[PDB]
């Protein structure tokens, strides 16, 4: 890896991988043997075990379930639904409703799956934590509506800045990191979560994932005529070739990873600034190592 973040994987990964189909199957999310085979080919329990190496048993299963759900949910916007913000919001409203209370049994399977994840996610977490993580979920769903609006008007982004304002929410990294707290039964001190230093660290985590994702998905997205990929956007913004745009993105990933270390080195002083007590310093260290560092490296290793 470009910076010395250790590669990690939950020791309980084999069982979580072997049992991963039971949950989406029970919820109606995988409707056939063919769909199950397709799901296993994604390696989503493997991904979860790298984001959540500190989790085992039911806590790791929740992480596997979140990964499974992310990809099954995203599938629902592959076709015409993703081209229309009214149709996209019709679905995302039904899913996001789970944040406000129970769902009617007529709600779509993907909404019931979300509701079950969110129910488990909130267990043992402070009300203030649940409210914040719910806000992150609503940012995510609103981002899906914004993406469908762009597709509807055939209006792809013309700058990296405009693209990032949307993709930083649809990439789903912040809810992934939120789950790492729940999966580890800890909470980073809330005033430090809000800090400028931690905000920058999290933005790096989000950005590194979305940039690597756009490189990994480039050829598939080119074949579908997708225009909201950082490579295509940089070509429009700067006149660059796609080749120079990829190289720019690679340089940006490396530079941001190096900045991540710098920001990490500020955390001792940040803890002093916010007068963290002993338990709070321990919780911040769990967040740094088990939530932020893991999400930065987990997707890289998964590919
Ligand atoms: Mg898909
Ligand atoms: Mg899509």
């Amino acid at each position: 890896f470009h910076i010395p973040l250790p590669g990690r994987q939950s020791p309980d990964h084999a069982r979580a991988e072997a049992e991963q189909l039971a949950w989406p199957r029970s919820l109606g999310l995988i409707r056939s043997d063919a769909a199950a085979e397709r799901h296993l080919r994604g390696g989503y329990a493997d991904l979860a075990s790298r984001f959540y190496p500190h989790a085992t048993g039911a806590d790791l299963d929740l992480g596997v379930d979140l990964m499974s759900w992310f990809f099954l949910f995203d599938d629902l916007f592959d076709g015409p639904r993703g081209e229309n913000p009214e149709d996209t919001k019709q679905l995302t409203d039904q899913v996001a409703a789970a944040l406000d209370g129970p769902l009617p049994d007529t709600a779509p399977p993907i909404a019931h799956g979300f509701a079950d994840i969110w129910r488990r996610t909130c267990e043992g977490m402070t009300p203030a934590w649940c409210a914040r993580s719910a806000r992150h979920w609503r940012n995510y769903f609103d981002g899906y509506v914004d993406e469908a609006e762009s597709r509807f008007w055939n209006a792809p982004c013309d700058s990296a800045a405009q693209y990032l304002a949307m993709r930083r929410h649809t990439i789903g990294v912040q809810p992934t990191v939120d789950l790492a707290e729940r999966a580890g039964r800890f909470e980073v001190p809330h005033r430090v979560f809000d800090s400028a230093v931690m905000s920058a660290m999290l933005q790096i985590a989000v950005d590194v994932n979305l940039l690597l994702n756009d490189i990994a998905s480039l050829e598939k997205e080119e074949a579908r005529g997708e225009q909201n990929n950082m490579v295509m956007i940089l070509r429009r913004e700067h006149g660059w070739s796609k080749s120079r745009s990829v190289s720019h993105m690679q340089n940006e990933v490396r530079a941001r990873l190096e900045q991540y270390l710098l920001l990490e080195s500020c955390l001792p002083k940040v803890g002093e600034i916010y007068q963290l007590d002993t338990a709070e310093r321990e919780a911040l260290e769990r967040y740094r190592t088990d939530a932020v560092r893991t999400v930065i490296r987990g997707s890289y290793d998964w590919h």
